[PDB]
């Protein structure tokens, strides 16, 4: 049904901008799982927490 998005910003995830002016809070370090700080480079990607 709804299938359409724009340009979706990165970092948090909001159609309107990327990852250049999007910081918010609720930002995730890493992306690819979603986390914190850590990132892809040190992503533990599904671990024992
Ligand atoms: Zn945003
Ligand atoms: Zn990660």
């Amino acid at each position: 049904a709804q299938q359409r998005k724009v340009i979706r910003c990165w970092n948090c995830g909001k159609e309107g901008h990327s990852a250049r002016q999007c910081r918010a809070p609720r930002r995730q370090g890493c992306w690819k799982c979603g986390k914190t700080g850590h990132v892809m480079a040190k992503c533990p990607e599904r671990q024992a927490g």
